[PDB]
Formats: structure tokens, sequence, C-alpha cells
């Protein structure tokens, strides 16, 4: 309905405290009977929402749909975000991110519960299934030079790692440059692009996706062995909204110390926080494939790796898979 999003952002404004129908029908200036209606349907769709004679209704619990009304109240108490779009469905968030930024210098976010054409690095597949994963393209305007696009990408992988911790019973960690893994699950892969020229950074758009609750048999069996969900590591329901605000949290920490600190000061976390150490590790390159060990991450985020005929490299970025 028209209304629906309207009538979820009063409730959820109100809670603890439950609202009358009268109240929310004076508030939107519809009818009684109406927002009965609208209630009625966002019960259907599995909002727990608590109706009580003579006091109104209480929201308890949102379903696995991103709501824009919502989602709109977490924008409007952002000191980062300027606004969100909110979609059931479209080709990807990262296109549509990157179609919005044109023309403007608003910071925004892009939330969709499917994505169609899903899109990772070198334009691999990404798998979003409907209602069981955060799927997100952020767009942030720092003012830098382009160069500094590989230390942001370092920075924001440990907030995304500790929104994620705070939800599993299980060691999070990070696989540099690009992936968050729970045991050998990838559990969240990220990219972080931008618009640029010689005088600095247009924008940054950081594509996010978190698997949240899938089961092992929602993952199509090329990957099931190489992937996991934060839900399959949490003896709690995972509340999709509870996470989203602790990760837009992690983000904005993260994009602050990016904007105030040195590399050098999150470096010794970042190596304690990562996977990669101390395995050998298969490097593809082109047309080129070779195995190294992953050596030390230095002051500039650069991998340094001593491949199999004990020749060294600093890399600023790698294509890596663990065996
Ligand atoms: N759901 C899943 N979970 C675990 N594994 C899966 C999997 N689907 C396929 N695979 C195996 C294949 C991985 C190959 N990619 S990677 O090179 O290893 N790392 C990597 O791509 N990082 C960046 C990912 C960017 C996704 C976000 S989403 C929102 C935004 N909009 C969009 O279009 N992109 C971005």
């Amino acid at each position: 309905s028209k209304y629906s999003q309207d009538v979820l952002q009063l409730l959820y404004k109100n809670k603890p405290n439950y609202i009358s129908g009268q109240s929310i029908a004076e508030s939107l200036n519809i009818s009684r009977t109406a927002v009965k209606k609208v209630i009625d349907q966002l019960k259907l769709e599995g909002c727990k929402i608590d109706s009580v004679n003579h006091k109104g209704h209480l929201l308890q619990q949102l379903p696995d749909i991103w709501y824009q009304g919502i989602i709109d109240q977490y924008t409007k108490s952002s000191a980062l975000f300027d606004f969100s779009e909110v979609y059931d469905s479209i080709d990807s968030t990262q296109l549509a991110a990157k179609k919005s930024l044109v023309g403007n210098q608003s910071s925004f976010f892009i939330l969709s519960d499917e994505q169609t054409k899903g899109r990772g690095r070198f334009n691999r597949h990404w798998s979003s299934s409907k209602g069981q994963g955060l799927w997100m393209s952020v767009v942030l305007r720092p003012n830098v030079a382009f160069s500094m696009i590989s230390k942001f990408n370092l920075f924001i992988a440990l907030g995304i790692r500790d929104a994620i911790q705070h939800f599993s019973q299980d060691e999070v960690k990070v696989k540099w440059p690009n992936d968050i893994y729970i045991d050998n699950g990838k559990v969240c892969g990220f990219l972080t692009e931008m618009v640029a020229n010689n005088d600095g950074i247009e924008a940054i758009i950081c594509g996010i996706g978190i698997n949240l609750t899938q089961q092992l048999e929602n993952f199509d069996e090329s990957i099931r062995h190489r992937a996991t969900s934060i839900q399959l590591h949490d003896k709690n329901k995972l509340d999709r909204y509870q996470f989203l605000e602790r990760l837009l949290q992690e983000i904005e920490k993260r994009y602050n110390q990016f904007l105030t600190l040195p590399f050098s000061e999150i470096r010794e976390e970042y190596i304690a926080a990562s996977n990669i150490w101390n395995r050998t590790l298969l490097f593809t390159e082109n047309d080129k494939q070779f195995k190294g060990q992953a050596i030390d991450l230095d002051y500039d985020g650069y991998l340094i790796v001593r491949d199999e005929a004990g020749e060294s490299h600093r890399l600023i970025s790698a294509d890596i898979d663990f065996g």
C-alpha cells in the first residue's frame, strides 16, 4: 500500500510504547480502516505486531525484508549518509550506486533483498539469494588522492570483520585484500571502486556482500565447502536490522579512521585479524598462477610474498586462493 512504509516508520519510532490506530490515522490523514488494512498486510509479510484493544499497536520484530521506512530512520540520524535506496530486487546495488552518484556529491547506500546480476572481483558471479544476505553498495566522498583507494579497502575490512564478529561465536578473519571468513567458509566479499582523476577521488563505491541466514543447502554445490553464513555461527536468530545498524556503526568508525590515521596505526590489528599466514597460498596473475607464502604486510598495506621459487614480491593487490 501507499502508506505501508509510513505506518511501519510510525511503529518503529514509537517503540517501546503502543500507538493507537486513531493516532496513526491522524498522523497520516487516512481512515482507521485503512490503518487496519495496512497493519494486516504488514503482519502478513511477517511483521510481528502486537495489537491490544484500547491501547494500539507495538512493533515487536521485523521479517527478513528491507523496508525503506525503517532504513530512513537509520539515515536520518546518520552524520555520514544522506539517504539510502532500498529494493526488493535489482540487477546489482553496485551498478545502481555507480549510476546514482553521477552529478552530485551525496553520500548514500543502496540495499537490495536480491540481486539478479551480482558481480564480485574480475566480473565473477556473486550469488545474492533473496532474503538471506546483506547485498549493499556504499558511496562515500573522501577528499583524497586516487592512490588512497588501497588503504580505504584495508580500513573498511576491519569494520566489516568487527560487525560480523559481534554475531559469530566463532573466529571471523580477513583474507587480504577483499574477503571475510569464518573457518574455511567465505561469509563476506567486498570490493572498493572509485571514480577519480589526477586531481582526486570523486567517489568511493564499496560493494559489500554478507551471507546472513543461508543454510549450507542454499549455496551451489560448487561453493558449498568454501561458503558460510553468520547464522551458521550464531546460536541466536540473526536479526538483519540489528546487524545492519552495527555494520553502519563500524563502517563509519573505520572511515573516520581512514581519514585521520596512517595504515601503520592499524597494521598490527590487521595482521592479527588475517587468515593468510603460515599456509601455502595460490596466486593468479592474468594467465599465470604461482604458489607462495605471505611474509608480511608493510606500512603501506602491500603484501610481502615469498613465492615457491624463493623470490620476494610486494603486492598492492592479489587474487589469492587457499586450497
Ligand atoms: N554469496 C557467496 N558467498 C560466498 N561465496 C560465493 C558467493 N557467491 C559466489 N561465491 C563464490 C565466488 C566468489 C568470487 N569472488 S572473490 O574474488 O573470491 N571475492 C569477491 O568477489 N569480493 C567482492 C564481492 C562483492 C559482492 C557485493 S554484493 C553488493 C554489491 N553489489 C554487487 O554486485 N557486488 C557487490
